[PDB]
């Protein structure tokens, strides 16, 4: 054959019934070791105009925590709910990732905290990072923290401290502050090592890298995991104004962008990139329902991709595929 757009295409898996789930705002997705989908959602709680004040202190405390199960593990085939937890803990759930031991790492924008959770415990968090409901910028505080990444080989814990800070903080396995890097993207053009809302983390296990979705700058920044050296910047006109979430599997970087402003050419979409060259090789969207705020993305080596939306309260399963002739060319 000839013409050379990529033969790789991501399509919604239509026989997955998880799209019919009615959670709250889906803020986080992850895969466990048995390849189940794990979602983190806000139940009846919404991040809205009344949630915070000028100084980033949560305003709906008298309403209490989310009283329903906030973390659900979902079957990859029939989408049945295998387990649930996280009841009466969280206020505005944000990030979720799972380490190699199977612990849930979780982030709360209202509490300004990060939690490590044993999924089989009925005793509560193993570790809590941050000060309850208290925003800050020093070693013991967060300011609307957004994501967590935990390196399998060292145990090092990385937290993107994002919506009101511009840093990535490293912690010990025991939760001691080790180091930190990043600053606000300065006036004129944003420069290497400067974030405007670090919003999502992807580890690259065997290339010693840590990628950050730089939300308000519409770019992805990659750093050496040990020396914090800026490695590379990924930015495309197709992204538009925002990059909400990234996820890595060997060979690929998956990303998800923001909903366009009135006037913008670039639709909301999922992106597949060749990890080496950085180039977009495919662009995709669901058949059922629609993207509004696709908010987190995870991919598996088996070629499965999951995306959760924070405005349409939906999670979708897609599969990566290479066809001799892309469905419909
Ligand atoms: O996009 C926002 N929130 C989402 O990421 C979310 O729902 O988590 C946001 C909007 C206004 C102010 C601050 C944050
Ligand atoms: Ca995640
Ligand atoms: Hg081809
Ligand atoms: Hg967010």
């Amino acid at each position: 054959h000839h013409h050379h757009h990529h033969d790789f295409h991501v399509e919604e898996e239509l026989d997955w019934p998880g799209v019919y789930l009615l959670p709250g705002q889906v803020s986080g997705v992850a895969l466990d070791s048995k390849n189940n989908l794990v979602i983190f959602h806000r139940g009846d709680h919404v991040w809205d105009g009344n949630s915070f004040d000028s100084k980033f202190v949560y305003q709906q405390r008298g309403l209490g925590p989310i009283e329903e199960d906030t973390i659900l593990v979902i079957d990859p085939n029939n989408a049945e709910i295998l387990q649930s937890s996280g009841k009466n803990l969280f206020y505005l759930p944000h990030g979720l990732s799972i380490d190699t031991d199977g612990n849930y790492w979780v982030t709360d924008v209202a509490l300004h905290q990060v939690f490590k959770l044993d999924p089989h415990s009925k005793e509560g968090p193993l570790l809590i990072l941050g000060r309850s409901m208290q925003p800050g910028s020093d070693q013991n505080h967060f300011c609307q923290p957004t994501d967590v990444a935990v390196e399998p080989s060292t145990g090092a814990v990385f937290v993107s401290d994002g919506y009101c800070n511009s840093r990535i903080v490293q912690f010990s396995p025991s939760g001691k502050f080790v180091t930190q890097w990043g600053e606000e993207s300065s006036g004129s053009s944003p420069r290497p090592g400067q974030f405007s809302v670090p919003h999502s983390l992807a580890l690259v296990p065997h290339l010693d890298q840590l990628c950050v979705a730089d939300r308000e700058n519409g770019r992805i920044q990659c750093f050496k995991t040990d020396t914090k050296e800026f490695v590379r910047e990924i930015k495309h006109a197709s992204f538009g104004r925002n990059v909400f979430a990234i996820s890595y599997i060997p060979g690929f970087l998956f990303a998800v962008n923001g909903k366009p402003y009135f006037g913008d050419q670039e639709p909301v979409q999922g992106f597949v990139m060749n990890f080496s060259s950085g180039e977009i090789i495919d662009v995709f969207k669901p058949v059922r329902k629609h993207f509004d705020m696709p908010h987190d993305i995870v991919a598996s080596e088996d070629g499965t991709v999951y995306i959760g939306d924070a405005h349409t309260n939906t999670v979708w399963k897609f599969t990566l595929t290479e066809k001799m002739e892309h469905r419909s060319v």
